[PDB]
């Protein structure tokens, strides 16, 4: 079988077949039949994101304790900030150079219940220290198991450095265990993987049928000032900060594809962390880096997301005709990274981001008005969810990358 | 000890001093003083529940892959669904026999709040793949953690045959460990069995107390028509089977007989899950069917439920005085074996499948009537449930024992 | 750096620095600031127990099975409730010493929703065996915990007595796997307790901030009544059964000096699990005992706790000026090491203790009389806490180190 090049069949097949049935009318029919397949894909993939997480991090912390995650952290953390504070701003710059939300209509009735306001941030740093580290795995969590594992097997490396070799006896013997949970998710990881055509083909079956026969008019232009942003975000940032750092770019994006192809079709950043990690260990970074800087990535790292914050922002003031203050657009330039930072864990934070990103400007979810202008960027938000995830998890790849050449 | 026949001395002189107790009035002062006892056999039984089957899966799938899982899987179920279509045809045939529902009397008011509906089919299927497989075995759920183990089970075997031994060091260490787990638990399963003598006592102590001394009249006839019905189902089904499958009756009964008095007195088939794998163990089965076939068949394979509804759909219609059509007690046994795929994980499905099968035929718990007749099957249902449960177990291990000879 | 010492430089400038910004207004400053360095170390040490609890048992459960845990456990329980009935009593003799609740004013309306009522008894001695070990695991439960640690440790000790050695080859591959995360959390406990002085700094900042300046008057008398008493606790019960056993106290109290001080800080006998039982490895105990008697300790072994419940009856009944039977205090006593054992799991207990010791006497909390003297009791209760959880844990020291002694 031609693999990974059948993805990319089951890809443009998909998108037409749906897209024929969503402008034919059966778009209720795709979702009772094609998708369970579609999720099965989904499912399959997410099924591995627990062990695989905390298996290699525990594995992948022995490497120099301080000097090495420290800095590590450190610089991945300073490079997702920064990329994000681009991401927005090439998102407000492709929402001036196109205008979505021209026309001053929308009729009014019928929005938003207004998301959960985001825990105090006291709350958000204090909960990355887990307190039941069996809770955490039991239940995602990614963030708590981050610092377990990294808690673990920083002591795990102290343990085997001890002058009583039954206690380096016994610490040699769990290390070895956790190991051999990550290299099987690894396994299932190509297993999973395998079934890919049949996902992607069945993913795109429906976002075409359901939200793609939709995607004309006013939101035409939203969609291609989305995914110009996009392309952009990747050509200009991506391309040029991995040029300059001496890895060469197609060799990247030929390595990256299996993890790129995944998170569009899944929609899902953490979902798509056993295929992320695969594609690092291929890619020949060791699991001191990549083992760390990727689950944190798939949350902290929404580059993607936060373009979309940035044209969608404008979308709504310019669907009301707010005037964008004439100087601070700086606002939601800053208030989109620090959603990122103060949303970390708490959970469905794509919805919040954006609630406390349009509340910066002045435009609350709860006028009525606003919240129309909301309502009509949700028809085809599942079409703009693949693009901006695709770049949520390259950031990832691409931050990761830099890390492993600097450190 | 005797031990094994102490179980014996304690069911029959428990039986009757719970019916002695019934008789007399002191129904509630047997719940409130012999039944603890009862339910600390049960609570440790259950206990080791989680463990043995994970443990006991991913070491049972060192085993080819294919060839085996693949067809086991396969044949198990063609057998569990064959099974079930005999069992409720069966109980059809008994309640035919038998006239269950003579007096069509039974006073209205005061029934059924109608159980919730099985869940979407492809909402069921797709949840046997878990998605936190710690999530799984941190609660119940026995379908999602069986593919888990199997999944991790087939990564840690290719692991193995790895040219690199740093990889195979760590895999072998891995199934070791787990299989530390799994011999540990059939340990504790012999120590457990060893305060089952005392759980049995206190168990039918209650059940003859609180349901046995309300076993007359009418609801005789069921009874007496369940359990020829569930007697007739081991003699007619499982000892033709067996015999027919080149290993002898006698001596598979004399190897289930813990399996058999704990599913009895228990009434919980996934509870008796380690008696019935020890008992597999210990009866010569390989790991590779026996750690699959048993926890999927405490899931799937409910021969003397699905034979309890047979009777008990026929209660209700001789109650009413509904014909049962003359010819179309078909959909009974269609929907009968339909009900325990279409139900599988979705909890406190014995009242669901029976619901739906209720349902089926054209008797809704909804209409007062109907749920009227239905309550008084209730007050001597954990009478008939020991009987059922105890059958529900038998097929299980029946069914193993056919793919051992077969494979 | 000093450290161990460097806690004590943090508590005194804490305790004035919090003491200061009290009576200077700056309270809820404090609460919004420095306090969640404060916390930051409590989730730190509880992030510990539930790993430490679970690995240093089964590992712990290499021992005498019978003899040793038996003895041990019967020992430690004798002795707990022994210790139990001291405190309580001495509270009692320390409440006529003094008199709390000299004025009989206290304005009437604002007051206890009064706690649920304890569980009945056999449904919290049949929930000390777990149904699922991993969910009693991923979520708190140390006592079904403590159950399955120590039946799997007997389990895996027999298992190692195979005269097969692939079943004797798996269980030594388990018990060091859970040997290295048992040594790992350890080494651990070493980390967050290099964090404790900054920990126990912004903790008494907070106390003597919030509820410091709140301690003058009639209340005074309260604090210094529990404080005395729980000093003659450890005068009087502590240092003579440990002189009485032949284990020098001075010398414990040298060893018990970081458990004691975090226990005063953190005011979770559970909390400081961790602190408490590096400190009785530390101390030359055996995993047999201390592994067991710890745990168990932090569960029923409130010694201190039974001390404030033995003079917050008195001061209630002093506040309504009821005579307190010239005689039947001892039902006070009675009651109150009851409620310990009649409590075990059960969360939230504290109060629901305080609860029915209070209507042993005849005083509910119900009455607005005595609920609006019991609110006054809760605006000086972290200071009383501080004192008594400190207690709560010597306590379980001081049994481990007797047991040890004995057995
Ligand atoms: N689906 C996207 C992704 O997974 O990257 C993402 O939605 C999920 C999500 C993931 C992480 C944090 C918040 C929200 C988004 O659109 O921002
Ligand atoms: N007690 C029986 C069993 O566990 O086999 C069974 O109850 C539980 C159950 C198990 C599986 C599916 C439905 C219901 C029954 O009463 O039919
Ligand atoms: N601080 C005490 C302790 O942890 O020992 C304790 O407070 C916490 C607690 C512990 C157990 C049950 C309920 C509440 C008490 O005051 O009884």
């Amino acid at each position: 079988y031609p693999v990974l090049q059948k993805i990319l069949i089951g890809l443009i097949l998909g998108a037409i077949v749906g897209l024929i049935l969503g402008h034919y009318g059966y778009a209720h029919a795709v979702h009772t039949y094609v998708k369970p397949f579609g999720d099965l894909f989904v499912r399959l993939l997410k099924m591995l994101v627990m062990p695989i997480v905390f298996a290699s991090l525990v594995v992948g912390a022995a490497s120099i304790s301080p000097a090495r995650l420290g800095r590590v952290g450190v610089k991945i953390v300073v490079y997702y900030l920064l990329t994000s504070a681009f991401a927005v701003t090439l998102g407000i710059i492709m929402a001036r150079l196109f205008n979505p939300g021209a026309g001053i209509h929308l009729a009014v009735g019928g929005q938003q219940f207004q998301p959960h306001q985001a825990p105090p941030l006291v709350h958000i740093l204090l909960d990355i220290v887990p307190t039941n580290p069996f809770g955490a795995l039991a239940n995602g969590q990614v963030l708590p198991t981050i610092f377990f594992a990294i808690i673990l097997g920083i002591a795990i490396t102290y343990l085997m450095n001890s002058e009583n070799e039954k206690v380096r006896k016994s610490a040699e013997t769990l290390l070895d265990a956790i190991n051999g949970l990550a290299e099987a998710m690894y396994k299932i990881v190509n297993g999973v993987m395998q079934y890919a055509p049949i996902g992607v083909f069945a993913l795109i079956a429906y976002v075409m049928a359901e939200q793609g026969v939709h995607v004309v008019g006013e939101l035409a232009k939203v969609t291609a000032a989305v995914y110009v942003g996009l392309t952009l975000q990747i050509l200009l940032v991506y391309f040029v900060l991995l040029k300059i750092y001496g890895i060469d770019p197609i060799s990247f994006i030929k390595h990256a594809k299996d993890a790129m192809l995944t998170a569009f079709v899944t929609r899902s950043s953490s979902g798509t962390l056993p295929v992320t990690m695969r594609v690092a260990k291929e890619m020949g970074i060791s699991e001191g880096i990549y083992s760390f800087t990727l689950p944190l990535g798939a949350t902290i790292n929404m580059d993607g997301t936060a373009l979309y914050q940035g044209v969608c922002t404008f979308f709504i003031a310019n669907a009301l005709g707010s005037h964008l203050t004439v100087g601070q657009q700086l606002t939601i330039v800053l208030t989109a990274v620090l959603a990122s930072i103060g949303t970390a864990g708490v959970p469905g934070a794509g919805a919040i981001m954006l609630a406390m990103v349009l509340h910066s400007v002045g435009l609350p979810l709860t006028d009525p008005n606003v919240a129309a202008a909301y309502a009509m960027i949700l028809g085809i938000d599942a079409i703009l969810d693949m693009g901006r995830t695709m770049v949520n998890v390259t950031g990832d790849l691409t931050g990761t990358a830099i890390v492993a050449k600097t450190e």
